[PDB]
């Protein structure tokens, strides 16, 4: 149990440009899932542009020691810190969280988290419940370029806008989200042993319009974040994949 | 009590025990764990400057691996072996300023002065040949580390935590630890490489919260891989239930 | 300010300007600095392959001055006059690919057109007959192919790195530049042979440092050599201080 | 100001095979200065062997493109890397470095720079304050083939060791050391114009042992370094000087 999926699509025609791997293979979509919920928090009013709200790093919530304790949209797609993420799902509540996914069609769309431990707010998008697939990552992101999604324009226009911008080779212009995550154990604990990481978005050049997602399951540790080594890797194919 | 493994992970906001498997009070050799309280000494003796200096060359004369015959900075020395590296501070210190630097740090038994006859205080005594320390003791040792509280200049301290090996754990955390091999003594003084040993020993950290650990497995037949890879990578393993 | 000169040097590493001197953004014709281009094109289109193919062969209906009738590669193209190896690329693009491939390029105005009622868009186009470019706009496009960072294969690109004469200047500075030579249009689209001007454009490396430069002096008196070797042996010069 | 010296010595009698030119003019060693360098290292204990110290490159530092990243010191008299000599003249400091070379008799042994530019660890031997003529190369090659310096003949082996080997028409054995330099104009900048280029060392054959140096001072560019050029022409021109 040990792969690697990547999908490159066409915007405006559709089809498929490159393809390696089954691509239909769910996992939790980690901190891709700062996509869909930034298109949520915009919509519900939580988050207003680029550098609204700034929120601070409270004691006793979870983030990165290198993370920022002062953080706003723009650089929560940036860092880590996974608080802010958790705070945008107390603002909305169980209810209008569950609502809101289902309005996405985003992979499996359970949100309940773990039965019996009320973790859905918190760990659903980081393996207690919530799975998506390359293809349904592609799929989403087809709506999300194409205005498509049951969500005011002004929402789908901001979470494009906060979307990482990466450079690569032969003039590609890339907007990308990384995702880093284990795979659970026996008791339901992440399994150091088995990371996974995503690079999903878009890409332009010339006319040309793309999207994409890559995959990486691994069954070894990996001393660096998977999601970080994935993009780079997939930032060198691009010009190959994409011909 | 022949094969044991021993883990204690304590925190630093609040001083409390997180979590304790075994007595974690039997002393062993630091074997290369001493690095940590050798780049101390050696950033306050002025033999080390930061962490790309002082580069020294490997010479012919110096026995090493083979990996290990190339220019070694601090960084490098913390990240490998590089044995030669750490007998090179300790001969600029000389027998007195090692034992007293060792004795003022309070470091497990605090002997230095390695086997009697031999005189390998210098460059066996940290490997099996005197100084041992024991798990709480290695934490004991890393609190103060983290606090700036041992009895040195705050800049020496803050250096030895900035060459510290880092790897990433899941649930946000980054753990800074050192590992170590080695060989339990036998009856007289000599390695029995059937009771080798492994350490993995250090802190982690996340926004707010900062925990230090030592753990020593003991074992009591031979092995392939050295052991202290394999504990890390175990602890590293565990560190994210460990730590809740 | 019929006379002038401008000399732009922008650092790979950082992106920061090194040097400039005039405000850089008057546009003249390429004239075979253009070669630089038109071989990434040529690569690119799969009419080049590599420095030493194809090998074409000067034909007797053909103009060539009498040192350019010979068999004529891509690496001697570069560092030879040779105008008809040119001229027979362009031909085998077609109006059609080579509009699209300098659109495509934004190289300078972008206008292969030629001269309107004269249809020599494929023949003189970066002669002075429609495609004019600027210092600025030179160091942009160059500084983009050093980088493969150009919307062409990235082994094209190498392969037009691979194919730039090559100079050597003090302080292990290596110099890969391509000159050009021509004469300003006059009021009414004609060569003016009193206003001659001269390009020395490409890049300069040395371990770990890469630079990228144009410079372009246009005269108001005729002058006695070709510009463009004139402007390279000053630059070639000038280069060990102006990158410092 | 445009000038070429040879001057061909016997070991076996010290008297003059062949001289053309003065051979007393001086110039800044450049890359010649290798050898004595070399010496140096090698008695101070900075060099070790053929192979060791292995220094890497680090950024920030001077070498040419062409130059291999990773050097010893025979690695060192192959390629340009004036970086690796630079790193010897810091470990040695500003007075060892000044007294080794007083003790070498080396030129005019002025290794202090330029007045008010402090640069004698770093320029002094490319044009900065320290020259020495074609004759005075010779004398120093030729107390290094007799062991006569005052350093250790471990160090003075090692020397030779390294010493870059050539091949020669009609059975000469070459030992030579190559360098490339430019004299400097008004404000101590060095002028492309002006190139030039030596070519010392020794040579042997049967029972013949001959030292050399040559000088080609020019006043016109070089299209290639100038210190080649001066060698293949040498290594062309050794069997008829010898004669």
């Amino acid at each position: 149990q040990a792969f690697e999926c990547t999908l490159v699509t066409s915007i405006e025609t559709g089809a498929i440009i490159n393809q390696q791997g089954a691509c239909d293979q769910r996992v939790a979509p980690a901190s891709t899932f700062k996509v869909p919920l930034a298109l949520i928090g915009f919509d519900a009013g939580i988050l207003q542009d680029g550098k609204t709200p700034a929120w601070d790093w409270k004691p006793g919530t979870e983030a990165r020691a290198s993370d920022r304790k002062t953080v706003d949209p723009t650089i929560w797609e940036q860092d880590s810190v996974l608080w802010y993420s958790r705070e945008i799902t107390r603002r909305l509540g169980p209810e209008k969280f569950a609502a809101y996914v289902k309005r996405l069609g985003y992979g499996n769309a359970d949100v309940s988290g773990e039965p019996g431990k009320n973790n859905g707010l918190t760990h659903s998008w980081l393996g207690a419940s919530l799975t998506i697939s390359p293809v349904e990552q592609v799929g989403f992101l087809r709506r999300l370029l194409g205005g498509n999604l049951p969500f005011s324009r002004d929402a789908q226009a901001k979470t494009r806008a906060i979307m990482p911008v990466f450079d690569a080779p032969e003039s590609w212009a890339v907007h990308g989200k990384t995702g880093t995550g284990y795979m659970r154990d026996e008791k339901g604990n992440p399994d150091r042993n088995r990371p996974f990481g995503w690079f999903v978005g878009w890409a332009e050049r010339e006319g040309q319009h793309i999207v994409f997602a890559r995959l990486r399951v691994s069954d070894k540790p990996s001393n660096e974040p998977l999601g970080p080594a994935v993009r780079d890797a997939f930032l060198r194919d691009i010009p190959r994949l994409a011909v």
